[PDB]
């Protein structure tokens, strides 16, 4: 689902749309939210509402457009989850860094924003995450079970403005050798934050993942609504 009307261009003239929440009150920091391989989804609309609740405006915008505009995958559905993983394969990466740093621009420019905009990326969004707090056009960085991190540690002394990053101990995308050189690599910047969750697998804070894990989800969340607050006034 996105939000009708709303159009967002990048760098190439590539335009896309967004799902966004806008602040109960006025002025708000504003967070840009990086979808997972699933799209817009249910999960998303559950991002924003709740990111609108703790005093933020949310924007998040459709990365898939450049494949499959308004893709929006429900992850109950074998079909629908094989279209996502069609859609990550082909993805490229690097426009969607492009495609996030014109969403965080649009961000800043609302008419309620407070000048303060934050990201905030689940998975694929998660390794988007840390590739945007690299690019270094974003207040703070959240990103949630991000896949690859441990072949993206050139780009850890580019870091320059706080990133925090949530893992699951248990993720079979991250086994124990990436974990210690993700752990290892983000500890020179103290800038940046790697927090692991012991016993939580890679959808550790997708609510109706057979992967959830409340006690777990409830403290990143926590952290990272805490990480987020300095944003505010």
């Amino acid at each position: 689902m996105l939000t009708e009307g709303i159009s967002i261009q990048s760098y190439d003239g590539h335009t896309f749309g967004a799902l966004v929440g806008s602040p109960a009150k006025a002025p708000a920091p504003v967070i840009v939210i990086a979808h997972e391989i699933l799209g817009v989804n249910a999960f998303m609309r559950e991002t924003v509402s709740w990111l609108v609740d703790q005093g933020y405006a949310a924007v998040c915008p459709d990365l898939h457009a450049r494949q499959a505009p308004g893709t929006a995958l429900d992850p109950l559905d074998e079909a629908q989850r094989e279209q996502a993983y069609k859609l990550w394969q082909a993805f490229d990466m690097e426009a969607g860094v492009g495609d996030l740093e014109a969403a965080i621009r649009y961000a800043r420019h609302l008419p309620y924003s407070n000048g303060k905009v934050g990201l905030v990326g689940y998975s694929l969004g998660g390794a988007l995450a840390f590739l945007v707090a690299a690019k270094g056009c974003v207040d703070r960085v959240v990103g949630y079970c991000g896949v690859g991190l441990e072949k993206q540690l050139d780009k850890v002394p580019e870091v320059k403005h706080p990133a925090l990053f949530h893992m699951g101990g248990q993720d079979h995308f991250v086994p124990a050798p990436s974990r210690q050189l993700i752990t290892e690599g983000f500890g020179a910047n103290p800038l940046l934050q790697v927090h692991w969750y012991e016993g939580a697998g890679h959808s550790f804070a997708r609510t109706g993942s057979s992967d959830y894990v409340a006690s777990a989800a409830a403290l990143a969340n926590e952290r990272t609504l805490d990480f987020l607050a300095p944003l505010q006034g």
